[PDB]
């Protein structure tokens, strides 16, 4: 027949870069570095794919539906006006059951979403286009609310287990290490490890939550609505904030760290935060665009990356991320970190997400497909 030399810059299988895939009808022949093929293939015609050649990418972290709730609890997203305006729409089923639709159209890569309302889980749960898992926020910063809390959400998951088939799996999400109590945070942590629910927790996203653990105020605290939590952050996490606490210090020695639940953002932590981290296992999601909005300042990927800690790409919801699509992460990763291996960011895209929600293969005997060349990536 007639090969086909497709060229990109960066191809996904560790990842290679330049990259190429010789294409034989339409039927993959060989994929790896474009010198070796274009010796292995002197008469193939060479054809410019784009940057980035690789499987649909995981959007590892975003809400497909939110809660006004979640919104007035954390004082800085209400900093940025269009973010709590964009927000406000994604309330409901109707909402969620679009924004899954544009995650299929984009690719169905896998996806680590983060649910609110049951009627949601309930019509999510049900789509058998979505792959990834599906966690169930619960935010209650209350002490003394912990144990009826904890019951009340265990409940909702058992129900829901058993409606969870290959491919969809549920997770939980204690919303952030401020907003959860203390005891509520190890019930659920606990109550994951042992049957096996995958965790995602919020951590250190905007700098004025270390600030707090450090001095117990600051603008987040200082500027929070007052009936939402208890009076004091101590009280919401069981012990007194000081200048050597972290909220990563603090999740690692209430034991939490030890069901290696996958922590989220992770903007704000010093290099002892990312040695616990790298100690514990866990994975972290990184959104580049949401950070980036949210002025919540830049997720440190080299220092990460040097400490062997798995990272994966969300966009985090639209309020704050712009879209659902990954690839654009991908593409904004890329200038924020200049000296950053591209392959490490494309390998974190699909590779890290699908470890962190549970991947097509490209090779020889493997059907080429469109969806492989993100050039020709479409929402519509
Ligand atoms: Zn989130």
């Amino acid at each position: 027949h007639t090969p086909r030399l497709l060229t990109c810059d960066v191809l996904y299988t560790g990842a290679q870069s330049p990259g190429g895939v010789v294409v034989v009808g339409e039927t993959v022949a060989a994929a790896g570095h474009p010198d070796e093929l274009r010796r292995q293939y002197p008469h193939a015609a060479e054809e410019r794919a784009g940057a980035v050649i690789a499987p649909p990418p995981v959007n590892a972290h975003t809400h497909l539906d939110m809660s006004a709730y979640e919104f007035q609890a954390l004082p800085y997203f209400q900093w940025i006006p269009e973010v709590v305006i964009r927000g406000r729409h994604l309330r409901g089923v109707a909402a969620a059951q679009a924004g899954a639709d544009t995650l299929t159209r984009l690719g169905a890569g896998g996806v680590g979403d983060i649910v609110w309302a049951p009627e949601v889980m309930d019509a999510l749960l049900a789509r058998e286009d979505l792959s990834g898992t599906l966690y169930f926020e619960v935010l209650n910063p209350f002490p003394d609310k912990a144990d009826e809390v904890f019951a009340a959400a265990r409940t909702h998951l058992e129900r829901w287990r058993r409606l969870e088939r290959p491919g969809l799996r549920l997770g939980l999400s204690p919303h952030t290490p401020f907003t959860v109590s203390h005891r509520l945070m190890r019930l659920l942590s606990d109550y994951a490890a042992g049957e096996g629910l995958p965790l995602q927790i919020h951590v250190a996203e905007h700098p004025t939550e270390l600030e707090m653990f450090r001095t117990g105020g600051g603008p987040l605290w200082d500027n929070r609505m007052p009936a939402l939590y208890p009076h004091t952050l101590a009280e919401v996490i069981g012990r007194e904030p000081g200048p050597d606490l972290t909220p990563v210090r603090y999740l690692d020695e209430l034991g939490v760290l030890a069901a290696r639940p996958t922590l989220v953002h992770m903007v704000n932590v010093t290099p002892d935060d990312i040695a616990r981290v790298a100690r514990a296992g866990c994975a972290v999601v990184t959104c580049p665009r949401s950070n980036h909005h949210l002025e919540c300042g830049t997720f440190d990927w080299p220092a990460f990356a040097a400490a062997g800690v798995e990272v994966a790409l969300g966009t985090d919801s639209v309020a704050s991320g712009e879209t659902l699509n990954v690839r654009e992460e991908v593409t904004f990763a890329r200038q924020l970190y200049p000296g950053l291996d591209p392959r490490v960011l494309v390998r974190a895209a699909v590779k890290g997400g699908q470890r962190v929600v549970g991947t097509p293969f490209l090779r020889r005997g493997e059907t080429w497909q469109e969806g492989f060349r993100w050039e020709l990536s479409r929402d519509l």
